[PDB]
C-alpha cells in the first residue's frame, strides 16, 4: 500500500524485498544498487541461505518484474540523485551500510523521500526504534530518519526488556556467537578490525559490539548496566545471545521462564518467542521473530545472576523487522 | 625413562604421543587401539589439524618405530587382556573415552600398570588433578586412578584460581565455544544428545558442561560458585572460555590484567599464558599452554562484573598436560 | 496403497520417508533403527540440510504419529527378527549400510517381507535397476533381492544413456565432486579407508568409487568403457558428476546439448534435468531428479571428446528413486 | 643480492615474501600495498593458513623490520609513483591482479625497475614462464614484463609436459578442483562471474579457468589439444587438477606412472614431486613444489586414456616458483 524503496539490494536488501512481498500495508517500487537488472535478478531468485525465491522473477529492460509487477532498478550511487520523489517512494530503507550518519540518508529525503529508515545502527538519527520496545516513541512529525538498530540489539532488547520489568537488572554481560557477514573477509586480508581482517570460515573471531550499549537508546533504564562482545564464527547466518545477568530480585530458572514464555504470548507475540526444543542454529534459518529464547538453556545461580540463551536469524528476523516499522511508520500517516 | 603406556590412540591419544617425543622423562613403549599398526602409524603420521609428524614412522611386524625404537601395538578391546605389566608399562593414559569410571579405569592397575591417568573427567576416582592448580595435593601412596579433568576445566580452573584468590569471586557463569569433537556427528545420526547428534560443520550448538562444576574438585572453595554451557562451532580444533563472574572488591579491567600477566610470568608460568595481540583460534592451534587471555576482551561493568576470555588447543594443551601429569606422578617415585 | 517398512532410518532412511509422504501410492508402517521413538521422531522432524518436516509428528508409546497415521517403531538389529510379514509389509527399504549381500538382504524375506530395496550397490543382489535407464528389465517373478545402485550412478546412467544411443561413448572417464556423508569421520579416525578417515569438512578428499562400471549393470553396451574417481569436499549435501568422454561421432557442444535438453523434456521427464542457468551447489540442495545438466559447461573438444557435468541431490533425488522403483514393482503385481 | 620489491602485499605477495626470506640469491628491499605498515606486518606475522610466521617482524615508523632487515613500505596506489629505481630495486613482484595488461605492469620499469613479474596470467606480457618448463626461453633483452601463469598452469604444465614428451597427448580435459581465493565472495554479492558472486564456503561453485589453453604459451605443441573448468570448493587452500588425456601410445598405468616418478627424480625434482601415499588435501599445505601426482589415483582405460590427478598448494608453491624465476632472471644478466 505504502511505496517504498532500498538504497543497496544486499544481503538485507534482497531479504527486506523478501519479507515485504507479504506485507499488504507497504509495497516496494524501486530498487538501487551498484548492479545491473540482470545481476539483480539472479541475486534476488537464488540464495545460498534462504533458497529459491517463490515467485515470478524476471527482468525487462531495467526493471525487474516479480510476480507480473514491475520494479524499477537504479544505479545512482549517490543517494541524492535517486528521485524518489519522481516516483512517489515515501520510505526509504538505507541498507548500503555507507549511509548511517544523518547527513547522509539525509539525501534520501532530499531526493523526494519522506521517511528513511537505516538498517543499521546510526549517528545522529532521529530516533532508534526497536520494535516492541519502543516503537511507540515514535512521532511522525520529528522523526524522519529512524535507526532499526543491528539485529543484535533486537534479539536482546525484547528480552532484556522483560527480565528488567520482572526482576529488575543491577548489570550483565552478553556475547553473542554470530555467524560471519559480508563485511568481514574470505581470507587474510587488510581490514580495520585487525580481527576482521582474518579468514571468517576459519576462525572464531572475537570483535566488538554496541549492542549491549545501544539497547539503552531504547530502554533508558538499562543505560550504564550492560555490555559485551561478539565472536563471529563459520556459519553462515543465524546467531546467539548468551546474556549473564545479575537481577535485583531473587528468582530461580523456573521462574525466569515462566516470564519469558508469558511475553512470548502477551505483548511480544511476533517479536519474543520461547522454545523448549533442543534446537540447533541451522533450525532458526528462516526465522522472523527477533528473539527466540533457548529455554532449555537457562541458569540460575546463587538466586541472583540469570544466564538466558536466545536464537535469532541476523537477516529473516532483522530483516522483517524493518518491514514492521516501515509499515507501522506508514500507519502512524505520512 | 617411566615407561608410558596409551589405551585410545585418538585424537587425545596421538597427540599425547606426539607430546611424549618432547619430554625424555617419559618413554611412551606401548599403545593399544582397534586397527592395524599400519592404520596407527599413518593417522600418527598424517594430522589434518596439526600436519605431518617430524619424525621416521614406520610398521615393523605389527609395531611402530618412531625414530628407529619400537612401540609395542596391541588390539585389546577388554582393557583386563592387556598385560601391561609383562612389557613394563608403569604409567597408563586412559584416552578411549570408553573407561572413565574406577571400575574399568581400575583394570589396567589390576593388569599390571602402577597409575592410571584418564584423560576426562572420571567417577570414583582417587583424585582429580589440574595441573598448576592442586597437583600439589596428589599422594602416591594414596592416589592410583588420576584424573585429568577436561580440556575445559584446564583452561578456566588456572585463571579462576587467580581472580579468586586476589579478588574473590562471589558467583560466575561461563560459556566455552568449543571447536568441535569426535564425539559429535557429520550428518544428523542418533546420539544421547539431540544437539551433539546434529552436523557438527553445519550449526552452532549448544550442549552441556560439567566443566564449571568441576572446578570445584581442584578448588574446594569456589564449590557451587560457578556454573555454566557449551556452545559446538564449526572449527576442528581451539576453543575458547567466556568466564562473567562478581568479585568482593571493585576493580578495573587494567586491575584484572595487571594479576592475569604476573601471574602467567611467575606463578602459572608454563599453564596459564597472557595475550595483547588481537588473534583468533587458528593463531592458537599448536599451543602447549592450558589458557591464554586475550587480554583485549577482558571487560568490567560496576568495578564488580567481570568477563575475561581465554584461548585453549583443546587437544595440545591438554595433552601437554597429560604428559606434565605423568611425569610429576613419576617424580613422586612410582 | 502398497505398504513400506524402512529399515535404517538414516539420512536415506529419513529422507525416503519423506518423499514417501507425499505419495499415496506407497504407505510406510514401521520403521527400524538402533534408537528410540522420541530420538527418531526429533531426527524426522528436524533436518540440518533439508529443514523441518511440514507435517504432525508426535510419539504415541513407542510408536510415531506423522499426520494422524500411526508408524511402528522398532529397534531390532538383526533382520531376522522384524517380522514384516506379521504386520502387512510388502516392500522393505534396506538403508543400513550393512546388508548389501544378499545373503543378509535376504533375511528380510525370510522375515515375511516380499520385495528389498537395498539403498546402495549391492552384492549377488537379483537386479540393479537404474530408474529410466533398465526398470524394464524387472521381472517380478524372478527378482525379489533389489539394488538401486548409488547415487552416484543414478547421475551418470541417465545422459551416459542419452549419449551414447545418441552418438555413441567409446569410452570415458569420471569424476564425482561429492558431498561427505555419515561414512566419513568428523576428525581423523580409523576407517576402511585411509582417505576417508581424514577430517571431513577440512579437505578435498580422494576416494574410489564404483558407480561408473556399475554403470554396465544397467548398461551392458557400456562394459569397459567408463572409470572414475570421486573427491569428497567439505559441503553437507549435493554432488555433481565430471564425465568426459571419447565419442564415436563428431559434435558441437551445441548438438551435445540439444541431445541432452530433448531428453529431459521427453523420454527422462522427471529422471534427467536440464539447465542453463549459472547456480551453485546449494542451489540443488531439494532436487528430486536424479541428474540435472549444467548446459553452460558443456564441452568438445576436436568434435570428437566431450565434457558434461551434471548434479544430483545425493539425498533427495536418490530418496525419490527409492519411492519410485517401490511403486513401479508394486504396480508389477506383489 | 638482487633487490626486489613487492606490489601488492595480499595471499601471493605475503606468501612470495616468506619464500623469498629462504633464498640467498634475492632480497626484498620494499613493499607497496594500500593499508598501514602496522596492518601489513600482522597479516605478514600471523596467518590463518600458513601460521605463525618464524621471524622477528616489527614496524620501525612506518617501515617493517624484518629479521634486523628494515623494509621499506610505500603506499602508491599508482605503480609509475613507485620510484623503484631510487632505492635500487631491480625485480619487481606485481601481485595487485590490477597491473596485469603489460601497458600497465610497464609502469614499473618507467619508475625505475629494470623487470616486472606479474603473478597473473597477462595480456600482451613479453614472455609468459611456467618454472622447468620453459624458462629456457627468456631472453634477458627481449623481456622486460614476464607473467608466471597461474598456480593451475603450475601445476598442469610440467605433468602435461612430461605425458607428451613420453607418450604424445591427442587431446584432454580438465578440472581444477580447487580451494576459494579473495576474489570470491563471502554471502551472495555482487560479482561479474554469477557462480563466484555465491558463498564461498558454502557451495561447490563451477567457474572456468584459462589454465588449460594457456598452456600453449609454454608448451606450443599442444596448441588446441585443451580445454577445462574450474569447481572452487569449500577449502581456504591447496588445490587439484585432474586431467584426462587420449594418448597417441598405449600404456598402462605402472607405464604412466613410471615416466612421472622419473622426472620427479630427475629432471623435474623440485618442481613435479611424486607420492604413493593416500594423502588428503591438507597433507599439501605449504608444499613448495609446484605439482604433485597421486600416483593412486592414475587409472587408464582402453589402453589410450588416462587420468592422472595433481596436488598443489595454490599459494606457497606458486610463491615459490615466482622468488625461483626472479632468481633466474638475476642469473642471467640484469
Ligand atoms: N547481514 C546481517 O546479518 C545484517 C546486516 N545489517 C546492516 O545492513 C547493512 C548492509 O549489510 P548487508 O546487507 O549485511 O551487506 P551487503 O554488502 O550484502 O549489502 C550492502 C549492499 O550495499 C550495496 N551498495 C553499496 N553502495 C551502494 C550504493 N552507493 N548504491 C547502491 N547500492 C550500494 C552493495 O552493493 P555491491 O555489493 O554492488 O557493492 C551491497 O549490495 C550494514 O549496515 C549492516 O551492518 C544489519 C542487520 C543484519
Ligand atoms: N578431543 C579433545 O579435544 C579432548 C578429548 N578429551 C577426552 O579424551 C578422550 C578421547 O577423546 P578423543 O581423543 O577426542 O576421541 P577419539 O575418538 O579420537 O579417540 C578415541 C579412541 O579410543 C579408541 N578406542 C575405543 N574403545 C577402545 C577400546 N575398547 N580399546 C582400545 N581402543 C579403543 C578408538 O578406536 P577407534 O577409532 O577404531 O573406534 C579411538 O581412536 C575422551 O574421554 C574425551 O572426552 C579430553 C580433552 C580434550
Ligand atoms: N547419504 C547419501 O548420500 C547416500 C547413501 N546411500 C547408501 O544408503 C545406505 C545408508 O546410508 P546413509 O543414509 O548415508 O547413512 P546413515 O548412517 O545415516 O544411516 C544408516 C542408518 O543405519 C542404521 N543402522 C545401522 N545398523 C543398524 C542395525 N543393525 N539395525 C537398524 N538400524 C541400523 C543407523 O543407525 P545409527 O546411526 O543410530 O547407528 C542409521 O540410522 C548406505 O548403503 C549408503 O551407501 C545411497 C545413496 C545416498
Ligand atoms: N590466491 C592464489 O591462490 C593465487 C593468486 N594468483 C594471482 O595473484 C594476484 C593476487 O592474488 P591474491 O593474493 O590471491 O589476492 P589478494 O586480494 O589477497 O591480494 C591483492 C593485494 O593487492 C592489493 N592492492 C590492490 N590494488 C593495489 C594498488 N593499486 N596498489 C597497491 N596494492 C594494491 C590488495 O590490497 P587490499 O587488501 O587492502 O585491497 C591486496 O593486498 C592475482 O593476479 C591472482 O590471480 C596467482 C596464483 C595463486
Amino acid at each position: 500500500a505504502v511505496k517504498v524503496g532500498i538504497n543497496g539490494f544486499g544481503r538485507i536488501g534482497r531479504n527486506v524485498f523478501r519479507a515485504a512481498l507479504k506485507n499488504p500495508d507497504i509495497e516496494v517500487v524501486a530498487v538501487n544498487g551498484l548492479t545491473d537488472a540482470n545481476t539483480l535478478a539472479h541475486l534476488l531468485k537464488y540464495d545460498s541461505v534462504h533458497g529459491r525465491l517463490d515467485a515470478e522473477v524476471s527482468v525487462n529492460g531495467n526493471n525487474l518484474v516479480v510476480n507480473g509487477k514491475e520494479i524499477i532498478v537504479k544505479a545512482e550511487r549517490d543517494p541524492e540523485n535517486l528521485a524518489w520523489g519522481e516516483i512517489g517512494v515515501d520510505i526509504v530503507v538505507e541498507s548500503t551500510g555507507r549511509f548511517t550518519k544523518r547527513e547522509d540518508a539525509a539525501k534520501h529525503l532530499e531526493a523526494g523521500a519522506k521517511k528513511v529508515i537505516i538498517s543499521a545502527p546510526a549517528k545522529n538519527e532521529d530516533i532508534t526504534i526497536v520494535m516492541g520496545v519502543n516503537q511507540d516513541k515514535y512521532d511522525p512529525k520529528a522523526h524522519h530518519v529512524i535507526s532499526n538498530a543491528s539485529c543484535t540489539t533486537n534479539c536482546l532488547a525484547p528480552f532484556a526488556k522483560v527480565l528488567h520489568e520482572q526482576f529488575g537488572i543491577v548489570r550483565g554481560m552478553m556475547t553473542t556467537v554470530h555467524s560471519y557477514t559480508n563485511d568481514q573477509r574470505i581470507l587474510d586480508a587488510s581490514h580495520k578490525d585487525l580481527r576482521r581482517a582474518r579468514a571468517a570460515a576459519e576462525s572464531i573471531i572475537p570483535t566488538t559490539t554496541g549492542a549491549a550499549k545501544a539497547v539503552a537508546l531504547v530502554l533508558p533504564e538499562l543505560k550504564g548496566k550492560l555490555n559485551g562482545m561478539a565472536m563471529r564464527v563459520p556459519t553462515p547466518n543465524v546467531s546467539v545471545v548468551d546474556l549473564v545477568a545479575e537481577l535485583e530480585k531473587e528468582v530461580t530458572v523456573e521462574e525466569v521462564n515462566a516470564a519469558l514464555k508469558a511475553a512470548a504470548e502477551g505483548e511480544l507475540k511476533g517479536i519474543l518467542a520461547y522454545s523448549e526444543e533442543p534446537l540447533v542454529s541451522r533450525d532458526y534459518n528462516g526465522s522472523t521473530v527477533s528473539s527466540t529464547i533457548d529455554a532449555l538453556s537457562t541458569m540460575v545461580i546463587d538466586g541472583k545472576m540469570v544466564k538466558v540463551v536466545s536464537w535469532y536469524d541476523n537477516e529473516t528476523g532483522y530483516s522483517h523487522r524493518v518491514v514492521d516499522l516501515a509499515a507501522y511508520i506508514a500507519s502512524k500517516g505520512l
